[PDB]
């Protein structure tokens, strides 16, 4: 017979009256585009900017009954990257994007598949760098929550609507981790359909659940300064007289509980807001705190100054045998209401 | 009848006498376009480049006397974005931009619509990089302004007017935070009218205030720094004659005051010019220097030497029960005056 | 005789019925198409971006018949860049891009040869930003695999195959090292064939073996923190009653850990699990944590007090030198078990 | 009459024999192009990369006989950006861009007029990353000039002048301000004129002074870092016996000091000479290094050891009341010296 | 006569046979290409990315018989840059580009001149970020070249040859300074000759050496670190029953060498082996960590306890004395092995 690309010429020429600036089946009932993506990469999820990047396959299926035919004697034609001005495509566009592009290295990386009933399978790879706005309040026991809508632009509800394909709508890569988060394997797919004093404009979304990681928060952060009140606390065995023993040990202890606190704050990041981790470096600050001024207590009952004087040896004797069991007790205290209520969430 | 696109195409032909280097009205009153804007995003509003991005749809409207029609039934038309070259688009341009691209994915972000008696909306989507200079003289307590200005640029002030819309001149997205800032929900929108050498030049603005939060400063840098001062107190209730106690106490506090505040320079902007939390900082190393010096002086006292050796012990016991109660009298009136002069403003 | 331009212009002009929207050997077998990659540049491994940039030259055979000739004397013809479009080329694209372009400085960075026969010969240079996702759990001791796959887009397995050539199917040149990992010449090659909705697509890939150095981690990070240590057991050899030189000595170590591990946060990567380098700075801070709290038994039991008071001294005696020896012991095991876990992987 | 859109296709076409390849007053006297710049954006002074990015408005004026006209009625024509490549505009480009590019949002951002007796203005909205290599010998204490010039690339200074226009030939927007510096109201204005082997091109400049800011360097590094001095003067003033209390004081001095330093390197650039800020930070380390040595003198002649034994005590006591004067007199010197070499440049 | 853009259009039209696709002496000798560049720009040497980027002026020269006149009076033409694809250009690349871009800023930044007797002089102005592998094994004292290689993509050896020209083959501008480095006037011009698969190819190189400035490296981070080891012998000066006073001077002085060296491990480059300045660090680590060891044997000989009594005081007064002289002799021997294995090469 003819070529394939010989026959998409006539089937779309000058000849016939096919024009790719009208949608098919128009003035009738509105364009159904289904749609599924195949997400290759996922991460370099921002914090100061607010956005991450992923790489996709982003295919869309509609029927355009100006594109059938029966001559032809197989049963799907494609057409080449080249000649795909010729086509009526949707306009979809991705509601948050940021920035987007196509890769078009070694050939476009672009996909079309017209069948004989009028079918027609249009598949891109898109790289978005699509904008999810983060809730840092618990930082390290926190979920994350970034979305990927796709609405439509040009074209209202009543002339095109989007949906998601009813197997597989998103398909997510084998080989594919994060250096900070897990990627749980539960989407929610949902419609939005934006209003706009434009008009109503389909749009479909894509929900993905980022869980943070702990493991490196607890031994680099809350396990170090953990140790730290664990040392505020060998103050209260020491004996009242050591005076240079009990300062030394008061004060190198609130530095190093500086020095933990101030070095991790480069690796945390540049909120403006308190978090998690925020109380818990603030708390834990305190408690040293509170340790030295129970010995500058202690240091001025043992000198106030005869049966006066020994109450007063008797009375210091007294808040340090108190603190000894009140401190490791209140932090205790602390230690459950802190992790409860950053796990009731 | 004839499908839009071959209608379009018949309106504004080599037929019929349209040309799009030619604004409507032409020798005449001027083209009054009126706009608004849709905020989708907003952020990374970085203080060394002293610029902020936003991500918006660009609405524009004007009439056009030549696009009218009467033949055609529906009320309006739209216009494919390929054959956008051939309709006379106002010269709008941000008077900051800074860099600033369209969005070309899967199609061009690009609308026209073209009604019956010749008014065109125009909607496009733009990423835009706009510069505001900002003032961090108070720098966790400040608020911003950072203006969003629209000029034209080669038609001036007599063949084209821009004019915010009285319904809605702009829109701000719903979900839609920031990591330092919040966006109050008041606009201000007035002009600017730029005068040239080359002539009067149309321009409208819209100002947006953005108010810095407070609670990681408190919590990080202010609160610390706050301890660090109150655990220089606690020399003068530790007795004169111990020697190593008093100076190991003045110093590893000086010691963890520096180490609090270089290990926080890092997170603050850098600007070389004196902010309202690099007083606190130097302020705070006042009040932990002026400490030592105290016992600098009390240990010089009570060396000097009989009824004259207890005068030179009453004397330094003197300034150790003055500076008790004067150093958190002075440091009060310190954090009366900061928190007043930075509350006013 | 006609210069070979002019002689390419007529082996595949309007006349002789080219099209470079067919791919030979249309209707039948398919095309075969060979492939080897020569490696200019490599390296900027990123890790939180979880990527590496490459550069490369990718060179591609396959046969067309319909560009066999026997007309023209020379036995092979070259087709310069400018004229590139009106040749059937491979849908070649890499599974993994994240980012790639082309070199278009002085001239289309392009080369194509075809000889008499039909062979085509089609060399183009590639930078490439291709992601391999990296295990960072075992950090100084990682061994790290990235790939380099290559499938096709439009062609199905039944229309196009790719396959190595059998001569040296990847090359590397000669002076090109890495700043913290060292490249292995041996590289795997194989197939991996994707399977996805549309059909089977066929790729080829090959497989780079990074390992990383070890200097820099020893000298800056390990034996730094094995030092202080040694540091923290030079108190069981300083006597009982020295009360400032034990808790001195005893947290002024703990500071000195705390720094060293702080101060080398920076330089590491920012994965949200526990690295191996991770477990040595928590278990080296155990261990000079664990010699201040040896010393607060041992200032209790040396003051709880005739017979009974030589008995409390002589216990506190026992445990100064049962531990003197036992620290280096128990510290001796886990770094047995430290280099011989993370050595057999 | 006609529409100027149609008139400056007369005035330019295929007709008349308007060439845009050909500079007016071709084989005659040469070219002269009078510009002015009017500079919207000015900042990011990158000083490891050593360059500024620009945003800008270039005006260049030159007369074209061929464009002379006197037909059309009014007195002045504009010619669209679309039609902009049938003029002869001057090749101009700067001979420092490091990069550079046109604004081309909502329209190309360029404009043109042509007068009646054929004067041309041409203004277009550039940002450019001009390149100025910078001095940090004195780095707080410098003054930095960043000239803008703008050669001719391909016609030699027979063909083509660049001037300067003797009204604003730089003008400056009002509300610009810089993180770091502050930009004087004197711009020098010169010509170059380069040589080459190739010819001797026009070029002209301008020069821009920049002051850098002092207030923040001050306050957090050069008055943090004079304190922890006058503390380490403190040992002086503490007794002979007080042994702990000396070295104490003398070393925590030095970390204090250490800290200081360290924490403000990850502030200033990265340049690999000596500024004059790292004079200060070496010049006090010593100052605090050389009064431990002083006790380590005080030390061992207080104990080399009867009427002899109270001559080493004296001798001790001597030194001792020496650098209590001498100190703040050595480092007063040099405080003088320092700010006069400083300030007289 | 006529205008020299009418007569370029006569000598190179679709009469005369000119074929930009076809080299000069096509089927005879070698097209002989002289080159030379005049460096505008050079710096941002980056180390973890292990490049250079580089901003010049390729000047190319060669002869084309076909661009031979006589009729047109003047002894050389100038093509405009638009009219630039109809010219046989050399196809030269550069072998290490790793990105590069041209500048085409008001104009194309390109040049062309076609002399009488056919000799073409072609210049344009490119932007590199030329790649260069670099050797920081000894950091501060090292001496890098980085090469510039210019090779052929399309034409073999046998077509095409690149030379320098034997007057002033590479040109740098005045006014030209690095952050970090200095730029030798010395650079080596060789030849290349590159042997692929494909065939051997041109290729001419250019080498500059750069040489690291030292004088941050001393103030910063070689004179701190000295005069820690200087404090760090301060102790054996000290006497012996001083045992806080010891023990704080040895450990503090360890905390300031780990505050001095992690400090500076940020400002230090970030590649995974051993240089230079990690052995200075390292090794004096070892001084100030064997002077407490020094003093953990003393104050144990001397508590081991007649006659007996005294030779264990005599014999840690021994190790007292030897150490006071063998520490300041055994770093002055690392000291002078250190200084001359880095400068005898
Ligand atoms: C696109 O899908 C919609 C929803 O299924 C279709 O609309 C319905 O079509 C049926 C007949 O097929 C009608 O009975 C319903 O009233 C329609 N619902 C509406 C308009 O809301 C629509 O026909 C589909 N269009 C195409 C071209 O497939
Ligand atoms: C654009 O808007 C301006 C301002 O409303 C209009 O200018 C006025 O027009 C009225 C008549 O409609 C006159 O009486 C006024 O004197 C005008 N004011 C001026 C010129 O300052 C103008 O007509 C509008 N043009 C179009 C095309 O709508
Ligand atoms: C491409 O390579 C394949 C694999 O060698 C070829 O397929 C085989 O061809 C032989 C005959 O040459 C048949 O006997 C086999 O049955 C084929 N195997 C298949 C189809 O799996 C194929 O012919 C080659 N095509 C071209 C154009 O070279
Ligand atoms: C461009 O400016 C130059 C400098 O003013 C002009 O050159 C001079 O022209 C006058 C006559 O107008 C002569 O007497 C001088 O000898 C010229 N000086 C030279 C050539 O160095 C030049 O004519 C101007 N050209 C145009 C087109 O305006
Ligand atoms: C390009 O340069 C080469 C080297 O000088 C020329 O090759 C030589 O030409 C001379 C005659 O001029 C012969 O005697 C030599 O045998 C040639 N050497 C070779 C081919 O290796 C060549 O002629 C030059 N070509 C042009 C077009 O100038």
């Amino acid at each position: 017979p003819m070529p394939p690309s010989e026959f998409l010429d006539k089937l779309m020429g000058k000849v016939s009256g096919y024009d790719a600036r009208i949608r098919p089946n128009f003035k009738g009932p509105p364009v159904n585009v289904t749609c599924n993506i195949f997400i290759n990469s996922f991460g370099s999820i921002a914090e100061t900017t607010m956005d991450y990047r992923v790489n996709i396959f982003l295919r869309q299926q509609w029927n355009d009954p100006r594109l059938a035919y029966s001559e032809y004697p197989d049963d799907s034609l494609d057409l080449d990257p080249s000649m795909l001005d010729s086509i009526w495509k949707p306009d979809l566009f991705f509601a948050n994007e940021k920035g987007a592009n196509f890769h078009e290295v070694t050939t476009d990386n672009k996909l079309l598949r017209i069948s004989k009933n009028g079918n027609v399978l249009y598949s891109i790879r898109i790289t978005l760098v699509l904008a999810c706005p983060m809730d840092l309040k618990n930082f390290p026991m926190d979920v994350q929550t970034c979305i990927m809508q796709l609405e439509s632009f040009g074209y209202t509800m009543n002339d095109l609507i989007f949906e998601w394909d009813e197997k597989g709508a998103v398909q997510v890569a084998d080989g594919l981790t994060l250096p900070q988060f897990i990627l749980k394997e539960e989407k929610d797919l949902r419609y939005c359909t934006k209003h706009y004093n434009t008009g109503k404009f389909t749009c479909i979304e894509a929900r993905f659940h980022l869980e943070r990681q702990m493991g490196y928060y607890l031994i680099q952060m809350y396990i170090p300064s953990l140790l730290i009140v664990i040392l505020s606390w060998v103050s209260f065995w020491i004996n009242m007289d050591a005076a240079p023993a009990r300062v030394g040990l008061g004060i190198t202890t609130v530095l190093t509980m500086t020095t933990q606190s101030s070095g991790s704050r480069a690796s945390l990041p540049k909120v403006s807001y308190v978090k998690a981790i925020d109380i818990w470096m603030a708390v834990c600050l305190l408690f040293v705190f509170s340790a030295l001024l129970e010995y500058a207590a202690v240091n001025f009952i043992a000198r106030q100054h005869e049966e006066m004087r020994k109450l007063f040896i008797s009375r210091a004797k007294r808040i340090d045998t108190v603190s000894r069991v009140a401190f490791p007790l209140v932090f205790l205290i602390f230690n459950i209401f802190y992790w409860i209520t950053y796990k009731i969430i």
